[PDB]
């Protein structure tokens, strides 16, 4: 079974840790990756109701296993905050536009 269900994507709860631990690193080193820079903030448009406080950041979660390290980041985000706690899984599959909901 899956922890979290974004789309299609299957990820466990050591997938999602494994990706937040690299984009935190990044985030304290303050270095990026990528054509989007990742991690960046993530500014919750959508108003989501995360657990923890902000400021939020956003990572690419890969379907492939793999932490991002560059190429496509996917349609998967895992959103962590300053002290490294994770306030949820996000996609932007099944929202219109670049527009995200959660996983389930
Ligand atoms: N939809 C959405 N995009 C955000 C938010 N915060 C930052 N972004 C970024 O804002 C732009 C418009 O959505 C995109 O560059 C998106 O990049 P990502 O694809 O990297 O999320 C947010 O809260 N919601
Ligand atoms: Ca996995």
């Amino acid at each position: 079974a899956c922890d979290y269900t974004c789309g299609s994507n299957c990820y466990s709860s050591s997938d999602v840790s494994t990706a937040q631990a690299a984009g935190y690193k990044l985030h304290e080193d303050g270095e990026t990756v990528g054509s989007n820079s990742y991690p960046h903030k993530y500014n919750n448009y959508e108003g989501f109701d995360f657990s923890v406080s902000s400021p939020y950041y956003e990572w690419p979660i890969l379907s492939s296993g793999d932490v991002y390290s560059g190429g496509s980041p996917g349609a998967d985000r895992v959103v962590f905050n300053e002290n490294n706690q994770l306030a949820g899984v996000i996609t932007h599959t099944g929202a219109s536009g670049n527009n995200f909901v959660e996983c389930t």
